[PDB]
């Protein structure tokens, strides 16, 4: 009944707002879980940079690429929103800094650079995650256009509970060793984007890693999160939320509202 609470929950906040939220959250000390919504489709919009950025380092770890290589781009017209990788086009950036600016600023150049030259564009993005032992995760197209998030496009997408397993396995488990897993952790931990979302749902003490997504249409934007709590065994917290209408906009308080839900589901 308390997974039955939390459900009557989320669906009165989607309804509010006129709209739909999925929710995956697992506590691993526990192995208690709470879903909602947690096997339907959402768009995926900047989050699935979090997985590509663990494919980097997964690549590194094989010793496929090294993480200081440069990159260099000096005659390429950056993507809109690339706000890192337009600092650095005269001089190139290491691999670990590209990746890093897809994870914590959504760089739009630095995740187009990266699936084109190292990754094997959306289907070998795609190819690592069912590597990892996700089957519900796809990416079918490249930056800019993989954001439309038109209703009933399975594009693009993923669902709560997928997302959630995976960054499980990628930021807690053993896909990437002790060494390249701290790098992983740190990067999630430096994210820039996600102050109004999963953080804003925990306290001022816990740590948090995340990277968020914001297709820009149809109110669709999402958030995953790895929570260490204080003295506690860590958090997985997954929330994706569309809206019914084009122009609505997303609801960052709606996220961190379904995160607080979710979070004391599993408590
Ligand atoms: C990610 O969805 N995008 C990059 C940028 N927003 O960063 S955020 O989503 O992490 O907050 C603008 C919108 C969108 C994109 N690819 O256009
Ligand atoms: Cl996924
Ligand atoms: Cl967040």
């Amino acid at each position: 009944n308390k997974s039955d609470a939390a459900a009557k929950q989320i669906k009165k906040l989607e309804e509010d707002f006129d709209g739909r939220i999925g929710v995956f959250a697992i506590d691993t000390g526990s192995g208690n879980t709470f879903g909602y919504r947690s096997d339907e489709r959402f768009p995926l919009c900047s989050s699935f940079k979090g997985f590509l950025a663990a494919a980097v380092l997964e690549r590194v770890q094989q010793k496929k690429l090294d993480i200081n290589q440069k990159v260099k781009y000096e005659s390429r017209d950056l993507e809109y929103h690339s706000p890192i990788t337009t600092k650095y086009k005269g001089s190139g950036m290491t691999l670990g800094d590209m990746a890093s600016a897809a994870l914590q600023y959504s760089d739009n150049g630095a995740t187009n650079i990266i699936m084109e030259r190292f990754l094997g564009g959306p289907e070998g993005m795609t190819k690592f995650m069912r590597s990892i032992g996700d089957n519900e995760f796809r990416l079918d197209r490249w930056e800019l256009e993989l954001n439309t998030a038109i209703p009933g496009d399975k594009r693009d997408t993923s669902t709560p509970k997928a997302v959630a397993n995976s960054l499980n396995k990628l930021a807690l488990g053993n896909v990437l060793n002790a060494k390249v897993k701290a790098i992983y952790q740190n990067w999630l931990k430096g994210n820039t984007t996600g102050d109004a979302r999963i953080r804003a749902s925990v306290p001022a003490d816990w740590v948090v890693g995340d990277k968020t997504g914001s297709c820009g249409a149809y109110g669709t934007a999402n958030d995953y999160a790895v929570i260490w709590p204080k003295n506690r065994a860590p958090l997985i917290v997954s929330i994706y939320t569309t809206r019914k209408s084009k122009d609505d906009k997303h609801s960052d308080k709606t996220i961190a509202e379904a995160s607080r839900i979710a979070i004391q589901a599993i408590d």
